[PDB]
């Protein structure tokens, strides 16, 4: 028994294609024992879905308790980075340049964070971007953390957490097509189907007990049906996107605990089915208070830039000489 | 530079920790070399009498070099620490002092030189390097002229060498003098009312101007004519009152691109007479976190010296749910 | 600890007039290391009650 027991006991029957394992329960979801595994190269253990999580599930001695062999919850730092450098110290490109900050920017996280109950902190990865050259002066960067979210359509039973601290409002998904059932015609086309709009999910400022709504728009006046529980939010106090088309209604489906970093909501709230709605899987963005991001229970702070580009974008910046003379 | 700096770096190299020369493009035919003291800020007008008094020594008869002190560039540091609880052994106040050591010694090393840079990314490094127990820190900057004279800027201008944002330069607040009587027989039967004032910028125009304008006033102690009259714009950051006080008033002008600063307060018939001070400090954010000297111009971290340019936070975490 | 390690730690103290151990943990019944003990003769190990 024990977690740290079980840790090895894998650390050993598998200790081959296994990086690391986290043995957590969770107080929810009593007799079930879960374990993080990083698959020490790539991000899923059998994103084939077992393939692998299967067989550690065919691993068994004693208790009443039953394993659940999870992928680790990974958490993701959405990285703008300004690096500036100085035009005459650089012998090759800006792109070899990149390929040489990315290859520090991995060397940092792999070696401090990409571990368990194990955390990562800005500044420290920024000294390592700075070390990548003769110059290379300085660089900038602005981070949210990130979580994958499958099933856009609702959060889990529990609800979802950072292992960390977000500022009001700084909660906010990427933007997903919500198919109105109605139609329009435009440029000699015809019925175009069904009208079809950006839409999204971003949190609101906390109340005065630390919590704030969960909320979903804009919409149509629209293509919601609204009843004495679904009502258009009531008013302003978040972050509401471009209206390229106008629209502008958000409806409440959950709320954040802040203090308590949960975040719950069920699209079924409102009445919307999935099938209107394009997607599956979705980011939740937020931006911390935490100068240092901690990883925590099954939750691993990674950096995958090949397989997650999306998560990084490098803006560099070249300078003038100053004096060549003397 | 060099040329004749790195002489004077020999014979007196036992306090100018820095020292070139340059021109002004406008005041021509003059000469001028910035020294900082190692030991300190000014070199003293003794020490700069005896300097200049080996201009004779090698054989000048022309005006031979202005010595002066540098054109400083100072940064207002907001620096955040976040530490962990076990492995912090000695008090925060010995911590502090552990990393504002490492601050100065960054800026020895690798700022506190002519045309040498203060990279805001380096020093946190050297914030991260100054215990074994310094998890991580982040910080927030401004920039820091100190101003010779409040009344007018330079013929020329104030620049930053760098960028700034809008509505981002202010100066701090000066005391200006109206003229009217108070009538206090708390402090005799006259006191003679004077309301605090500043100058901040406003936001660039089509064409990357702003104009600079003075801080709040009654009304009546400014006297306006048709050309000179209250501006109105809300394009800027006005001040804290207690006092009906919403009278700000335009002289110069903040060219954000080319940042160049000119403002003269006479353009509002205001004698220097009027202005307890002769000395401000003007802020402004600047648009990079990696900001750069120029002509005669040393960026410096003189901290027992100006503690008010720095400020530290602390964040004590142990595990955890919570650091704010 | 481990029932492994008990099972030796009695085929060793009795290991005299017993067979075999086997130290299992039973998921109902927390708190309780339970031993199985064949007589390596009979069926009951003092079926006279322990």
């Amino acid at each position: 028994v024990t977690a740290t027991d079980y840790d090895t006991f894998v650390s050993e029957r598998f200790g081959s294609i296994i990086q690391a394992v986290q043995t957590f329960t969770d107080s929810t979801k009593p007799g079930y024992a879960f374990i993080a595994a990083k698959p020490k190269s790539g991000l899923y253990l059998t994103t084939v879905q077992r393939e692998d999580i299967k067989n550690y599930l065919k691993d068994y001695n004693l208790a009443p308790i039953t394993p659940s062999i999870i992928s680790p919850n990974y958490l993701f730092i959405k990285t703008n980075l300004k690096v500036t450098y100085a035009l005459n110290k650089l012998q090759e490109s800006e792109q070899w340049l990149e390929g040489q900050i990315i290859d520090k920017i991995d060397r940092y996280y792999t070696e401090d964070v990409e571990i368990f109950n194990s955390s990562f902190a800005k500044s420290k990865m920024l000294t390592y971007v700075d070390d990548a050259d003769h110059s290379v002066i300085g660089s900038s960067a602005t981070i949210q953390m990130v979580r994958e979210v499958q099933n856009f359509y609702k959060t889990p039973e529990a609800g979802i957490k950072y292992n960390n601290q977000i500022k009001d409002r700084s909660m906010e998904s990427n933007t997903f097509s919500f198919n109105s059932g109605r139609k329009v015609v435009n440029p000699d086309t015809g019925l175009e189907e069904d009208v079809l709009y950006d839409v999204r999910i971003v949190s609101t400022d906390r109340d005065s007990k630390g919590i704030g709504k969960v909320i979903i728009g804009p919409f149509a006046s629209g293509d919601v049906t609204e009843n004495e529980n679904i009502q258009p939010y009531t008013g302003n106090d978040f972050n509401k996107l471009a209206n390229s088309d106008g629209r502008d209604k958000y409806y409440v489906i959950g709320e954040i605990n802040y203090p308590a970093d949960v975040i719950y909501w069920n699209i079924a709230k409102i009445n919307l089915t999935s099938e209107k709605f394009e997607v599956q899987t979705i980011e939740l963005y937020s931006d911390p208070t935490d100068d240092v991001i901690f990883t925590r229970d099954g939750s691993l702070i990674v950096f995958e830039n090949d397989l997650r580009p999306q998560y990084l974008t490098i803006d560099l910046e070249p300078i003038s000489q100053l004096e060549h003379h003397h």
